[PDB]
């Protein structure tokens, strides 16, 4: 027997496309771009010839093929993309059976309780050095494979330590007053708590809810605020702000304004509700999935690479043109780039040893009850990476993408295989570089760039995260936003209305009442760049205008300031996009007798106004409790322990535990072990355009060569 | 016959053979052909063709008939172009006006034997007339007009022409302007210093055994108030020299301390200036790939089988939502007209002209051969003339339509340059997501249409692209590459002797070689009607205030509005942290909010960015070009004012651009307004940029604030 073929395809997640006059599909998927006639007995898989036991059959205007084609085909060897790792690299994460292994070792012990559920289990970092001998020399890793557990009895932590080779419990530490994330079950509990609530339902009744089945309710951290929220620093406690579910798909649409319910979850009860003025909720329909838009026509555009990739991965590295680096992921933080080297003429450079997200914060600025509060520390607080979404191939990331599948432990300890989870792919930049000398022939050539792309949804926003490798040794990194505004239920319908002023005050009115509450998007992104080696210093270089004394006529000239910023206190700072801020090795030169570094810009521009800091008066507490936040650029030593910059337990913490404790000691930075932390951000002031939904916002940063190369990196392979 | 890939690839298409599919794949800008040898038909963009003759395979070589290319490439099934009935009055001048106007002005007893035409271009029917030409189809009812600058020796002189009725219309002489540098400009320089002994001596001396391999570069000498010692009325050009080695980059080889002074009357060096002899730098240093070999590559496509989503009709460019019109200018480049956007049925006015407004490239050496260095390069060298064709696949995409413009010589013989522009459509993410948990995710991809022209000038090659995104935002964006000007010095590393003065205005990116620290600055004229003529600028700042609401919160985030009045407030420096709108009071959306266009001069870059000028408000440069220190300016409509740096800023004593412009200081309330904005970069040099540099990107942006009523992309709806 055999089977149809588009069907098949398509459920296998293959793009088919039929041409009548050539009598030809072209199928794609991932690194393979094949090509098949019907009745044909070869097949043409990446450029190259495949034989076919069974053809493609065309029956009566259908065509069916083998129920083996498929591994046949894709799986066959002729698309190369991937490959199979001999020595694993030490940075690859848990694998599920290590992750079952983990959660077993922990179950055996005497304390492990039932509702013990698991915020975190991930791997535990042979050293550094160790890391990198592997990388560069091969070296094995001679320690043995650990892995980190983080566990939630009730609504204590406790920190677990499990020898995987070994399979036994080498540590299990209680970490008192430390709160932890909100995890998935959380979230069940908050709506069922409401829904079972007598007084909750009659809350919601007198401000218009007849049915309060069709309350839909989100639970956010409450922060601290030293008491004066009412709220004991001891408890598990959530807020949860309500919506009405109007059959739109859209519930983020219609807020019930001013109700606020305070949820202990130990104690799986309402321990209070806040309520305001009664708004009536904005009840009119405002769908944004297009189930009330006419679809208009468009012609097709795909980006092919007919003859397979130019990256390889093997196992979880990548390597592309002269660029080397280990990709995994973290259930916290999202992807994580590792042992990052530049191939120079045959010698490989490092540049980083390890990059990803360090921790963003989305705070908000309006003093109302159902708003005062909210300031989302969305990796440390809700786990982006196990709030990956699985990228929609050709929409989320080009139609020459290649997906990845990552695996993570879910919170109760089983396995869990994120789809999609992260996307690959080269893409045209515009030219690399051009001179067209008159009278003579032009010079151009291409820019091509390798984007790891990896989007996280948290509630009603969607994050995308883009590392871009540029070939000529830039990395790029690009946040972007996009999603549902969190939006505020007024009575005005028009800023013409009597309360439309005061209903502005904090956001704009984008719909009728309908007020987007201003706030801003703060992200931290953790750099531990080794520039051409461990030991590097912070340098400074302010272009100036100084007095001209050479003589002529001119009154000015443009010299710069350069001086080594010797400890982490001073590299906490602002950054001026005029001036240039590098991360220098004073042990190697280029061939002008020039250090060796990489630029750092933190901030290389955005689509949103640009947060300049966090939008709060030096008193507020989310301010003292975050310092993160209002600097852009911060160094700070290498310390393996040391990963956010909100800290290691945000949820309700009364003091910093993050950058501004890292940077605390004020350490000294000169040829040391150096780990750079850009924070970027934008301010966002609402618009009609953004409702019912987002368009894509982004912000950009860079890492660039400066004297790292002696020459234009791309120029080519010398010929004499 | 005759034989296919031959006469294809002198067409221009490009030609891919699949022998599994014995198919032929033809490319063309819009067209994508697909035929197999021997077939009767064809397919042109997904739909079906008849051939007279199939392709036919002769010892493996395809022959087609002689009519081929035109009966499929000019088929009509290719729908890209179509036929322009009705022209737009801003069509740019055909080569048939520019020969006309060329006659008319010749005709004239007050025309001089070996006058030359700096600039040649349409004098368009007023605003008002044009607009209502694109939404209403009203005829402009005016003669077709053209400007038509001479330069008589050194003299300027500005006439116009009626080409309809063939007359002059007027010839005013324009006293103290001096011309910009004419193409013939540079081989003059060449050829005087190629005659003169003494700078042969000069060179001597230098260490240059033979004269003949030195190559001059002609530049602009600005106004110092005679402190550089010349003369104010005199046509002069100061010349910078390299030494030809063999590497096809004389740029590389810079003959330091060393500049002598043109009199292009005279045809004759006036001066030299000569400093501390550097020895020339030697060492080969080639840019165009003859000692390199590429790393082989797997080939990337990006194709649009069906065609494209957009249709070109005479210079009218429909695409989406949005049409506009694209011309070229022999000065500035292009130029966007008449934009509007089509909110579900109507046409909204969004900006009636755009275009690059003028540009400086500034150094910061006090040096001989540098304190006088800043290239205006579209105002002094003409960067429209100097476009540089686009190399298909690598300056542009491969899905790319490249267009081919027309403009009048220095000597005024029409001049077409082929792929002047790109236009190409591009995937750029995802337009919007929203993955709501346990639900079916929504995601539509994001879709920019870029206009995309490319100028070289000298050493360096800049790129402008205007981005029409489908959302209503529209981007400008100004790539940089080319060759760094470098300034030759004895230090070979930072450890020898003389690094630390050799560097102090710039870095040492290769050995005895500088890259001195300058700028790049750019300015745009956007000629912005908002929904309509009649619009204002308000100012909206992200604030921090007490709390007056009560609550645990000590602070609010809230908004410090206001409206800037006049031309003098609103010059100024712009903050990327704060909002600045160009809105239409008349009109409101369906919130009751003012329809607007938010203005972001600086949306990114990746070179250092420039804050302004880096000059002391002393300095020449600074006060002949105010436009270069602050980034956003709005002044009222006036159709004589199109240029940041003034019309004629060669040696200009004083701000005739927007200083002057905004000088009068007058009202911004409710009237046409135009806004110009500044972005640069501050350049510092690393290796990396040598010997050829990286292109830089800068990033500006005009989004929809408020314009419409809710998200622009979701459609119409049933
Ligand atoms: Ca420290
Ligand atoms: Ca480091
Ligand atoms: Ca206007
Ligand atoms: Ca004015
Ligand atoms: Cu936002
Ligand atoms: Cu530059």
């Amino acid at each position: 027997h055999m089977v149809p073929m588009d069907k098949t395809l398509k459920e296998f997640g293959a793009d088919v496309q039929w041409d009548d006059y050539a009598q030809l599909f072209t199928l794609i998927k991932d690194g393979a771009y094949v090509k098949v006639k019907p009745g044909a007995q070869t097949a043409i898989v990446n450029g190259q010839p495949l034989a076919l036991q069974v053809p493609v059959v065309m029956k009566d205007n259908k065509a069916w093929v083998s129920d083996t084609f498929i591994n046949d085909v894709f799986q066959s060897g002729l698309d190369q993309t991937f490959q199979v790792e001999k020595r694993p690299h030490p940075l690859n994460a848990l694998t599920a059976d290590e992750i079952k292994q983990a959660v077993e070792i922990v179950k055996a012990s005497a304390d492990f309780k039932p509702n013990t559920r698991f915020t975190e289990i991930s791997l535990l970092p042979p050293d550094k050095e160790a890391v990198w001998a592997f990388a560069l020399e091969n070296k094995p890793v001679d320690q043995p494979r650990k892995a980190d557990v983080i566990m939630l009895d009730g609504k204590h932590i406790i920190e677990a330590v499990v020898d995987l080779q070994n399979n036994k419990l080498l540590s299990w530490q209680p970490i008192k007053d430390a709160h932890g994330m909100v995890l998935l079950d959380d979230f069940a509990s908050v709506q069922n708590i409401i829904n079972n609530s007598e007084e909750f339902a009659a809350a919601v009744k007198k401000r218009g809810i007849t049915d309060a089945k069709k309350v839909i309710t989100t639970p956010l951290t409450v922060g601290y605020f030293d008491g004066k929220d009412g709220l004991k620093q001891d408890a598990r406690l959530l807020k949860v702000i309500s919506y009405l579910d109007v059959g739109d798909g859209n519930y983020w649409a219609h807020p019930i304004e001013n109700l606020v319910a305070v949820v202990d979850l130990e104690q799986k009860k309402i321990v209070k509700i806040e309520e305001g003025p009664v708004v009536p909720v904005p009840m009119t329909a405002r769908p944004f999935d297009g189930r009330d838009r006419v679809a208009p026509a468009v012609k097709p555009m795909q980006i092919i690479e007919p003859e397979g990739k130019n990256y390889t991965i093997t196992g979880d590295m990548i390597h592309w043109r002269n660029w080397d680096f280990h990709l995994s992921m973290n259930s916290r933080v999202g992807p994580m780039i590792s042992t990052v080297t530049y191939n120079d003429n045959g010698t490989k450079r490092k540049v980083m040893y390890e990059g990803s997200l360090g921790g963003m914060i989305v705070p908000y600025g309006d003093p109302d009850i159902g708003w005062y509060f909210k300031a989302y520390l969305d990796s440390g607080d809700y786990g982006m990476g196990t709030l990956t979404s699985p990228i929609a191939r050709g929409k989320d990331a080009p139609s020459n993408a290649v997906l990845l599948n990552e695996t993570i432990a879910d919170y109760t300890g089983v396995p869990m295989e994120i789809p999609r989870a992260i996307a690959v792919f080269e893409r045209y930049a515009g030219p690399e570089y051009k001179h067209q000398e008159m009278g003579q022939p032009n010079v151009s050539t291409e820019r091509r760039e390798l984007v790891v792309r990896w989007i996280s949804t948290v509630g009603n926003y969607d994050y995308i995260f883009d590392w871009i490798f540029h070939e000529n040794g830039t990395i790029g990194i690009d946040a972007g936003a996009t999603g549902i505004e969190a939006v505020k239920g007024v009575k005005a319908k028009t800023m013409h209305d009597e309360t439309a002023k005061d209903d502005t005050r904090y956001g704009t009115l984008i719909d009728h009442n309908i007020v987007g509450t201003t706030h801003q998007h703060i992200y931290n992104f953790r750099l531990d760049l080794d520039v051409d080696g461990e030991n590097n210093s912070l340098v400074a270089m302010d272009p100036v205008v100084k007095p001209n004394t050479a003589g002529g006529p001119r009154t000015s000239t443009m010299q710069v300031n350069q001086y080594n910023i010797g400890n982490e206190q001073d590299a906490a700072q602002k950054f001026d996009p005029g001036t240039i801020r590098l991360l220098s090795n004073p042990n190697k030169e280029n061939r002008m007798g020039n250090p060796v570094s990489y630029q750092i810009i933190p901030y290389a521009g955005g689509t949103h106004p640009v947060a300049k800091g966090a939008q709060f008066a030096p008193d507020e507490w989310i301010y003292h409790r975050l310092s993160f936040m209002d600097k852009q650029l911060w160094v700070t030593r290498y310390h393996p322990g040391e990963r956010f910059p909100e800290g290691k337990y945000p949820n309700r913490s009364t003091h910093d535990t993050g950058l501004g404790q890292y940077s605390k000691d004020n350490e000294s930075l000169d040829n040391t072990d150096a780990v750079v932390w850009m924070t970027t951000g934008t301010t966002h002031v609402a618009r009609a355009e953004e409702w019912p939904i987002m368009p894509t916002e982004w912000v950009h940063t860079l890492l660039k060569p400066w004297n790292f190369f002696d020459e234009t990196p791309t120029l080519g392979a010398l010929k004499k």
